[PDB]
Parts: C-alpha cells; sequence; structure tokens
C-alpha cells in the first residue's frame, strides 16, 4: 500500500507523506514519484521481484565512486536496497525519451544544440578519467585492452549458437574483429550504457546529470560514444571527438571508425542481454534487431 510504502521510508530514515503516483512501463522495478514532509520530490523504485539484490548493491558503489569525480550530477541514493531505491528527483528531464506507448522518440532539446556538445564532451572527460586504482577498490569489472575481442568473439559464439543471426551482421562482426587498428591499446572507466535518453540536459542542451550507472566498468572507451552517432549522426560524432579530444581526452586514429563498428554492434549486445534477462518478449525483439526473420 502507500501505508507499506511510506512505513519503509520511515524505516531506511525518510517522511513521505501520503500522496504517491505510480509508474509501470518498467521492465525490473515499479516507479513511485514521491513526496517528503518538506515538499522535496522524490523516486522510488521497488524491483519486481527477486534478482536485482547485486545489480542494485553495484550501482549503489558505482553512484557513491562516480559523484567523486564529476561536475554534474548523478542519483543520490539514499535508501539503497531490494526493499526500496529512493532518491530525490534531479534537476533536469532527459534531453529525450521514448513515449511508453509506441517508442517514438520525443526529444526535449535542440538536437543541433552546440552547448550538448561541449558538456557531453567534458563529461566524457570527467568519466573516463577515474583511476583504475578505485575502479579496483571498488570491485568493478575490468577489461584489459587484450581482452575486448576474445570477449566479443564469445558473445558472438553465444548469441549465434541460441538467438541466431543475420549473415550480414555476422560478417560484419567478424570484418570489425579482424581490424587490429580500429582497437585502442587502452582502456578506461565508461558508463557502458550512455546515450541520450540517459542524459539530463537543460533545454539549451547543457549536460546537468548523467543516470541508470549499473552497467559501470573499464572496457573500450568507444562504447560511450556509440549512442551519440545512432541518434545524432556522423558528423555529430566527429565533432563530438574533436571537443572531447581538446579536453585533454585520450584518442586513437579510428575512435570515430571504432565507435560505428560499436553502434554497428548493439543488436549483439541486446541480444546478449536479452539472454540473462529471459523473456520471450526480448529474445523475439533481440532476433529481429539480429536480421532473422
Ligand atoms: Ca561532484
Ligand atoms: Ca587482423
Ligand atoms: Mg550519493
Amino acid at each position: 500500500t502507500i501505508q507499506d510504502i511510506q512505513s519503509l521510508a520511515e524505516a531506511h530514515g525518510l517522511l513521505l507523506t501520503d500522496k504517491m503516483n505510480f509508474n509501470e512501463m518498467g521492465i525490473d522495478f515499479k516507479v513511485v514519484f514521491a513526496l517528503d514532509t518538506k515538499g522535496q520530490q522524490w523516486l522510488l523504485r521497488i524491483p519486481r521481484r527477486d534478482g536485482m539484490r547485486e545489480q542494485i548493491k553495484k550501482e549503489k558503489r558505482i553512484l557513491e565512486l562516480v559523484k567523486k569525480h564529476l561536475s554534474v550530477e548523478v542519483p543520490d541514493w539514499r535508501i539503497s536496497s531490494t526493499e526500496l531505491v529512493a532518491y530525490p528527483i534531479l534537476k533536469d528531464n532527459p534531453v529525450l525519451n521514448l513515449d511508453a506507448e509506441t517508442y517514438e522518440i520525443i526529444w526535449n532539446m535542440d538536437k543541433d544544440s552546440p552547448k550538448y556538445i561541449t558538456s557531453l564532451a567534458k563529461t566524457l572527460f570527467e568519466i573516463h578519467s577515474i583511476p583504475e586504482k578505485e575502479v579496483r577498490e571498488n570491485d568493478l569489472k575490468i577489461m584489459k585492452p587484450s581482452d575486448l575481442r576474445p570477449e566479443i568473439a564469445n558473445n558472438l559464439q553465444l548469441v549465434k549458437s541460441e538467438i541466431g543471426i543475420s549473415e550480414q551482421l555476422e560478417t560484419r562482426y567478424r570484418k570489425w574483429l579482424d581490424n587490429d587498428v580500429l582497437w585502442a591499446d587502452f582502456t578506461q572507466f565508461i558508463h557502458g550504457d550512455l546515450y541520450a535518453g540517459h542524459v539530463l540536459a537543460s533545454k539549451d542542451g547543457a549536460v546537468s546529470g548523467v543516470i541508470d550507472w549499473s552497467t559501470a566498468h573499464i572496457d573500450d572507451p568507444a562504447i560511450d560514444f556509440a549512442g551519440h552517432v545512432t541518434l545524432f549522426g556522423e558528423e555529430s560524432l566527429k565533432t563530438l571527438i574533436i571537443e572531447y579530444e581538446k579536453l585533454g581526452g585520450k584518442v586513437w586514429n579510428k575512435l570515430y571508425e571504432q565507435t560505428l563498428e560499436r553502434a554497428a554492434a548493439s543488436p549483439l549486445m541486446y541480444g546478449l542481454f536479452a539472454l540473462e534477462t529471459q523473456n520471450e518478449s526480448l529474445i523475439v525483439g533481440a532476433k529481429a534487431q539480429l536480421g532473422v526473420i
């Protein structure tokens, strides 16, 4: 009940009024939009069933680490567990969200915004500069540069044998794995699931926050550029890379070309996720993205 949730928040230190609205669009969570007794708006997440324990533990450690090194806001998980996740509403809305009924992409920001490019580049620089020693201390996954390709090769085998893959996607992924010059000889801490729907910004485009941190680890930095090129296009990605390098972002000759292969590999990564988030709904939609059907 609303009273049940009020008790939990009280049982973890937070006093809420009895006025809540519920949202049902989530896969793993139900979402509650609450209000504390002083009038501040809150976001509650209640995982549906058992399963979410290690992700909620990990994401809380990631949030506490990244806020130390970011000049923009991330969710402040004052209550954190599979009983209840609660944080105050952040300052801005995402630059886009997906309409819940149709998945039509509704944009809260001008795509051409110069300020989005410069502030996203600065945020990318800040995320990718987080020291490996600190990532190690928080027990997060660390991919070495020489492990990247065998990892993907394993991913390709597993997704092929169970979900299936179009012949054209398989040949492109193998071409990718064969193209040595595309692969950086270093890895860095990355957000892991970064695109405009996970970036909060003012209407002028200035990044004010970044959300959904549960995938963050040390990996190929191009992963954090793929979501931009998919939505903003090749020319915008080039300007982003230039602003990034201007700030001291560590680049290599083929970062642009590697980012395009990463973006094209989206079907593979989603088929990988769908195999450990078991739904007929997900493997079917992953199947279509891979050129089957
Ligand atoms: Ca900070
Ligand atoms: Ca080769
Ligand atoms: Mg915090």
